[PDB]
């Protein structure tokens, strides 16, 4: 992949391999997801993180994820290429943005975007905290400067405030653990492990009669190698609706909430 | 990916992608296994499985794995290359084998290689029974005839027995369900997932101090959507332990094996 001639986005090509593909022979929502954190990693490798800016790393701050959103319109075929797009932006003093937009390589049709909310972070004690400007001035020049949104919308989906399922819950899956594999290089849940979560409270049959096209999802806290997760599904709803809660079962602390949308294929 | 000149094997580069990596930075065994199935997926659509031979789909049949052997003399770092080549055999009527190469594509050294045994099932029975001659000599025509073996040294590890853990454990992982990441386009438990089930009762002070340096893994039987897996190891031995695979209730037993570990 590559910075494109301006240098303040990157491009990558995938190939959908054989074992990243649902009942459809066509990508999971899972595989679109790790797709985009591969790119994400490669543009900030491509513009010298070694990802943490100079002042970041002298007070311990970290990127971490509060928001992801992504809308499929087609999910790319087993064998396939699929082009994603990445840039992030400064949203002032309250964190950045990460944004994806997802082509068919052949046809050139967007298929897919994606739009994200990062805060600070203290990686010892976890506290969340501002953007200071120090830090602001040190990413800023890797960033278009004017505005350049996947959701540009009056009122898209992305930004909706998200509420607490009540119980009781429609559906639920009990007892949910990650495995090595569901960790990343510094042995913290992989962020997407919780999207396979949120969507393991959808029945069998809404899926095999349904196409993914909205989730959006809140990270509250993390999952710990030794945490067990409840996944929490009630309808809210030709389009079906749902949404959706994760949370400990050892005491029921929140870890994730969301929404999907769904469209009979 | 490509065929090679003769057309009697496949291979393809591979970018070790951030996510693939754990905790030093280099491949798991299970980003490992995922390749290793993806070349062979390529190879079988290159020789024009768009995988079933004619009469094998005719009376029902695929191919089911038996016996995974990998050995990784080193993992590929975030962001490095492995060439795979891989390549079929005829085993006669008994079955078929698939091998594996791996190399850094920058070095061209040899840094992996995996063996795997396969025999024919039906599919709606799943009666194990074995390869006759139009489920064969249609494949032939795409296996090297002379001998070519990933594993050549007679005694060596990828063909001993294994045997059946004895209650109790010395450790154990209880619970393990598959979830919809877990299966493959068939909503089959996709076999990779076996291999991280078996590591999981690997305690992390061994997986922190140690390099896995061989994994052996027999397939019994296929877990389902709807099943729940034990874990279970204890050291026989370099570190060596024996595994074993059984449903969460009855007991009934899907995979045994052994893995070996080198000290960094
Ligand atoms: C800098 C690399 O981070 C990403 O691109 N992260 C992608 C992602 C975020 C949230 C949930 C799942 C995936
Ligand atoms: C024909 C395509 O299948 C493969 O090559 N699969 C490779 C594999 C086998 C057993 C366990 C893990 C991976």
């Amino acid at each position: 992949g590559s910075l494109t001639e301006d240098g303040l986005s990157y491009k990558e090509k995938f190939v959908v391999r054989s074992y990243e593909v649902g009942s459809n022979k066509t990508a999971t929502v899972e595989t679109i997801a790790n797709l985009l954190q591969e790119v994400g990693c490669n543009h900030a490798q491509s513009v010298g993180f070694s990802a943490t800016t100079t002042t970041m790393r002298k007070l311990h701050l970290i990127w971490v994820t509060a928001r992801m959103h992504i809308e499929i319109y087609k999910y790319p075929a087993w064998g396939d290429v699929v082009e994603i797009e990445t840039w992030c932006q400064s949203e002032g003093r309250i964190g950045t943005r990460r944004d994806w937009i997802l082509k068919d390589s052949v046809t050139g049709e967007v298929t897919g975007r994606a739009t994200s909310k990062w805060v600070m972070m203290n990686q010892d004690t976890r506290r969340l905290q501002k953007v200071s400007d120090d830090v602001r001035d040190e990413y800023l020049v890797f960033c278009p400067q004017e505005p350049r949104l996947a959701f540009p919308e009056e009122n898209n989906r992305s930004l909706k405030k998200i509420p607490k399922l009540e119980d009781p819950a429609q559906y639920s899956m009990i007892g949910l653990k990650p495995r090595r594999a569901d960790l990343d290089m510094n042995q913290h849940v992989n962020n997407v492990t919780y999207i396979g979560w949120v969507l393991e409270s959808i029945p069998q049959e809404i899926v095999d009669t349904h196409e993914l096209q909205v989730i959006t999802l809140d990270y509250r806290r993390e999952c710990q190698q030794d945490d067990v997760v409840d996944s929490l599904t009630t309808t809210t709803s030709n389009d079906s609706q749902f949404l959706h809660l994760l949370r400990l079962s050892g005491d029921g602390q929140e870890i994730n909430r969301g929404t999907t949308l769904w469209r009979k294929k």
